[PDB]
């Protein structure tokens, strides 16, 4: 019974600037799908990946799982053209595909079984 919300809250930010890598309050989760294009041409646009142990808080203490990151980041790749994301970034998928829990061999395989159609979702780690 009754109809108690707020259903219309008005907080506006303003900036209607072009959003350039100012950093100083917190970094948004920019899911940044960075996709390479191969047609007739399969180079590494820029952006590489790492594998490496994250290390997160469990019910069994700090534990490392294996992740995948950025392992190398080269100027004038679509990840540092971005500029929200740094090498620290961790990826999450491979065009469709998952990556965790996959091994780095795999995930790089992958995507250069499907780089034509390459799209690699990427988010920050860069975390406050």
């Amino acid at each position: 019974g009754s109809k108690t919300k707020a259903p219309s809250i008005s907080i506006p930010h303003d900036f209607r600037q072009v959003s350039a890598i100012i950093d100083v309050d917190i970094v948004p989760e920019t899911h940044r799908r960075v996709r390479l294009l191969k047609h007739g041409s399969d180079k590494p646009l820029g952006f590489y990946i790492r594998d490496g142990t994250s290390v997160r808080v469990t019910a069994s203490g700090l534990e490392k799982q294996p992740g995948i990151f950025i392992s190398r980041l080269v100027p004038g790749g679509l990840a540092e053209s971005t500029g929200l994301l740094a090498v620290n970034d961790e990826v999450i998928e491979v065009n469709g595909i998952e990556v965790a829990g996959k091994t780095l061999d795999q995930v790089t395989d992958m995507m250069v079984a499907n780089s034509s159609n390459l799209i690699i979702t990427v988010k920050p780690a860069n975390q406050r």
